[PDB]
């Protein structure tokens, strides 16, 4: 299936797709997450399950999002963008927005793994269940008294670190490693087209490598990677 | 000993105290310290001793902190919130404030650990003298040319990343893990219903883990076992 | 040689010499570091091969760097002043500058290490080389749609959170562990001199442990110990 040939990928690697395919400058990056809780194997991926928080004195109310995080998914949590910096800790609220409970259910419905636009909060709880979280940073302190989830299988945007706010929608291709977070954009991708280019792009990196530690300079390796790829 | 009792928690346990007992939003959290020397157990606890440094053109002498840290304190170091920043590194210097040879002496004194919202260095020694250790970050460098400590068992301003600047004064209560850092107020506490409650908090969330495990939602198991809080 | 005499030398004890011996206040620091693929000893050390990054519509062509780095060097790459930030992440771009292929190429060439003023990718092949590299961070994506290298042996300017710019140039020597990246600056200092002055630092500072830990305060086993520094 989908899911399991982008499970074979690095989050490298799926950029190098997203940029050279499609001429995605930024190779679908979300910057500056952390693996607090870090996958047992490679990488984690799946499609996105997206929650939107807000400041709880926003006339929406609060939603249950925890409750119907579908398998196979990543957990998406985001704030509102007013509540978010171009700087670190990325976030203008202290309090964690998530916690070890919300990892023992997703837990139980057989979630992927999660990724907190912001603070989570229990970090030995996730690590000791052994499910996959990254986050911008850490808390103590639960929500209730400054944000509330609003939305849930909702747009989400998120302003990055270069200035740019990038945006996540239901059901995109959520992939995280040591590297951080990439997102496939499903409405605007043909992933069949992505997956091959992919597959050929790891093969020819492999023989770069090989190259270099052969003794070839980079330069030629590279020419001779990107003369291939061209075609 | 309260202490004692304190030892057990977690920091998102005393916040939940903090947060529902005493309406504090932040529940005492001062937020994006990482433990660069962490904990021999899961926390640690103890009472603030605090350490105030400014610029060293300050006309307040220069003040020897170390030499007088007492036993079970929670060592503080700060500066002046001229010198602080709401975005990491949260302070303007790139020297360290705290190194080596200062968690020698603080452990020998029996102090439970240092929180600097600042840098330290000698990382490695903190490291093996398993000294826990809570900082902004990490220099190389000793502070001499431009900061000193200036004031011990002062209240300390530390301006956070909400925005909002919070206080440490003498004697509060410091607790520290994974999680980053908690103060609970003293003068402001009544510690045995605080404890009481954090107690029972715990209970219910232990509770509410053993039913999610079980297949239960959990809105539904936090609706069903928090209802007994209200009353503590 | 002189990279071996500082290849015994933490990078506080490199500071404390370019601070005591040369008034440098910051002790040549640059802050803010990670060793995102830790060296396997305590440090790494080397001379600076230094590569410059610009954007891609920069009159400059773009340039091979990685072929040409010195057995022995610490590769140094940052980006121009404008395209830094005093405040994390310290760069203005979320593409890494630098990947898993270019350590394998410098580990070829017997580099001792990396250092990057700005985001590496292939965080795993970093690690699985056992190639040391410090960075401000990590990416997934390649630069080519916004910088590319285009100069070495240039000077480099960091921008550093304290809001002043350090310089490194080709040839000084760059030294790295868990405290972060100093930096000496050959044509400002003597090595052979920074050298001896270390050497009997580290002794000094040996022997203040050693009496912290016989119950003599840190300040006057300090002050008694650091008496034969002063001749320095």
């Amino acid at each position: 299936s989908d899911l399991q040939k982008l499970q074979r990928f690095s989050t490298c690697d799926i950029s190098d797709g997203l940029l050279n395919v499609y001429n995605i400058p930024t190779g679908g990056y979300f910057p500056n997450l952390t693996a607090i809780s870090p996958p047992q194997n490679s990488s984690i991926v799946g499609t996105a399950y997206t929650v939107l928080f807000a400041p709880i004195d926003d006339p929406r109310p609060a939603v249950n999002y925890i409750d119907s995080v579908p398998p196979n998914s990543i957990l998406v949590l985001a704030l509102e963008p007013h509540l978010q910096s171009q700087f670190h800790p990325f976030i203008k609220i202290t309090q964690a927005m998530y916690g070890g409970l919300m990892s023992t259910r997703a837990q139980y419905l057989k979630s992927n793994g999660t990724v907190v636009f912001g603070r989570i909060r229990d970090v030995d709880e996730h690590r000791t269940l052994n499910h996959p979280v990254f986050a911008y940073g850490v808390g103590s302190c639960a929500p209730k008294a400054v944000v509330k989830a609003v939305g849930t299988n909702v747009q989400l945007k998120i302003l990055t670190s270069d200035g740019v706010t990038q945006t996540i929608c239901p059901g995109d291709y959520i992939a995280g490693d040591n590297n951080g977070i990439v997102r496939i954009p499903v409405q605007e991708t043909d992933i069949s087209k992505l997956v091959t280019y992919i597959e050929k792009s790891i093969e020819v990196d492999l023989l770069v490598s090989e190259d270099i530690k052969n003794g070839i300079p980079a330069k030629q390796a590279q020419n001779d990677r990107r003369s291939v790829l061209k075609k």
